[PDB]
């Protein structure tokens, strides 16, 4: 008898259907793969656009301050006369 | 004596089948390594977007107090232009 080799034989089909699966498995990761070009785009841009928002808002902030002692040094200079 | 030979042929098999699985198993862990690229990548595009949002609606807010405050500015100094 030789169950011996329907054993060499029963592992090595094992095998191939693990090959397959692993194949199957690198084909979906392959496909989802594709995806990270757009998803690091639109990263980039929104990250871009985050730091330039967040920079005129800063520039905002000190016009701000500069009109608020403009106001102020004008209410000063005003109310010395009324 | 043949007709049991032929695992000296399967085993040729059996083994240059773990040259592909390995090839496969090892590719399977950069694949996910490099997978992780994704959620990251994912949350930085909705989280940066929502961020340029709410920075863009806080200009909005100042260029209102900056432009609220130069309406104060101009008709203080029409009454301050009658000297």
């Amino acid at each position: 008898l030789r169950q011996q080799l329907q054993q060499a034989e029963e592992a090595l089909v094992a095998k191939q259907e693990l090959i397959d699966k692993l194949k199957e498995e690198a084909e979906q990761h392959n496909i989802v793969m594709e995806t990270v070009p757009v998803l690091k785009a639109q990263a980039d841009i929104y990250k871009a656009d985050f730091q330039a928002e967040r920079h005129a808002r800063e520039k905002l902030v000190e016009k701000k301050e500069y009109l608020q002692e403009q106001l102020e040094q004008l209410q000063r200079e005003f109310n010395k006369l009324k």
